[PDB]
């Protein structure tokens, strides 16, 4: 591909990811620094703190129990939300609605959680993690603390965006790698791997020029961010793991659980 | 960053290194597998009588004896991985505790790429490539042993169709062994700081041995991802087979390597 059609896909995934997400890197980042001029997030640290920040923020996740478990559930409402969220952004990715629709189904079933893991480090630094658009702050003491085993599902989140943000990328080389992610030829099932791996082919060279463009002085950049889809592989099925062994511990409506599948 | 006449003296070094330090290469294996010859021929072993004709022809219980053929050249593995290693340009300038916690964790990782080279959809050269074992024997081995064979040929098919030669894999196996993500490690900045002059070898020598073949370099690194999982697996299987296997001891490097 010529450079400057690698550059108008760039461009094109960056306009499409500013629309799609509601809380991009760029004002993430601002809020956790405490260098923005609008309102404090409201900041929970314990027990009454959480209460106090429920009947403040208009919490719609569970709120209908154990702070634990609300807590828990909490992460399980937003990550439907962004579910749909990097549904709607697959879309605007050239190629990927001319996909057989089972690889459609397929792919987004198998990327959605790797892209999770990874658009929540841009929200979260060492000591804690934006809520409800960022008008919240949880800490990460708070969270490592809970209970049984939801202290430990917690904190390997942390461990991983901690990592993963030392990279200091932008949301405009996100846009490419998440789309990078989505569009993996090796997920079981697929029908049709070649024009997958054809789109994907096109989105790595993209992320290739925008690394090198955005960070000239960071060597070998490109390849660091591409190992760290090691560090994803691996937690996400760590993570299914530990919901395998809280379901056997820890009942819904089943709507609920439907929608919870 | 490096100048690319730099990098190429690197790639150099490493081929060189590799040739000396393995004694069987994927170009040998190749034309073993690919036959054409009469000298380089195999003697094949795809059931029990075959296998005990082999004693006699080549110089290879039937799931624990073949289990033990397989310890046997992946503990050598080990002792030529070392030996690769220490001719890293950097690698042996580093804290000791460093060098052997790369090692410990890079060595199965390495095993499994370089396994594949003996390898192709039906069977593993052995015994220096004087020999050849059907996967569909191995897979056909008795309790748990069929079912740990077949995940190595699973992998080998997937990395084989990447057309890789040794040149290739010299740089692709000293970056595996310079990662600064190995749990434990005291000083991780001297090693990325070699790997990233690996990385930028292996990248150039991709590109000018591949010119065909589209982010080859990223389709390669893509590979370390199925190389950490299926290592993980391995474990987990051995650990298992080991709590009902007592006829089953492993040497001391592997042994070692797998505590912790
Ligand atoms: O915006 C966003 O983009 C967003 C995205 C993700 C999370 C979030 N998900 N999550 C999961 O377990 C998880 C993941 Cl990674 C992937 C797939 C599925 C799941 C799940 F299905 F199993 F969940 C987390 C665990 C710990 C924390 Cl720290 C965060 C997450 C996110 O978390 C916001 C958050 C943090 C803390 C309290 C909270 O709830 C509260 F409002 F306080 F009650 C909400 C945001
Ligand atoms: O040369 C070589 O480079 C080489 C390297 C590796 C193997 C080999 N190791 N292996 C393991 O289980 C294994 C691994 Cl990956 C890593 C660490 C530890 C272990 C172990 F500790 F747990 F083993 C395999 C499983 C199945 C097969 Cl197919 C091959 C392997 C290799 O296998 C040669 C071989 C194949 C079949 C019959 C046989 O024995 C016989 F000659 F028939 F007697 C020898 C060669």
């Amino acid at each position: 591909m010529e450079s400057a059609d690698l550059r108008a896909l760039a461009k094109h995934l960056y306009d499409s990811y500013i629309k799609s997400f509601p809380l991009t890197k760029a004002k993430a980042r601002a809020i956790l620094t405490g260098k923005t001029t609008d309102k404090s997030p409201f900041v929970i640290y314990d027990m009454n703190s959480l209460m106090m920040g429920e009947d403040k923020i208009k919490f719609k996740h569970i709120t209908p129990k154990e702070v634990a478990i609300r807590i828990f559930q909490g992460c399980q409402f937003r990550s439907v939300e962004a579910v749909q969220e990097i549904t709607e952004y697959a879309k605007s990715i050239p190629g990927f609605v001319n996909l057989d629709l089972n690889d459609q189904v397929t792919l987004l079933k198998y990327g959605v959680h790797e892209i999770i893991y990874t658009m929540l480090a841009s929200l979260m630094n060492k000591d804690g993690v934006l809520i409800s658009e960022g008008q919240g702050f949880m800490t990460r003491e708070f969270l490592k603390s809970l209970r049984k085993p939801f202290g430990d599902f917690m904190e390997p989140k942390f461990e991983f965006a901690v990592k993963f943000n030392a990279l200091e990328l932008d949301d405009s080389d996100l846009a490419i790698f998440i789309a990078v992610i989505i569009l993996s030829g090796d997920r079981p099932g697929l029908l049709n791997v070649k024009p997958i791996e054809d789109i994907q082919d096109n989105l790595l060279q993209a992320l290739e020029l925008q690394l090198k463009l955005n960070h000239p002085e960071s060597s070998q950049l490109f390849a660091k961010l591409l190992q760290k889809m090691t560090d994803l592989r691996q937690i996400v099925t760590e993570h299914v793991q530990l919901l395998q062994v809280i379901k056997k511990t820890e009942s819904l409506h089943p709507l609920l659980q439907e929608i919870y599948k």
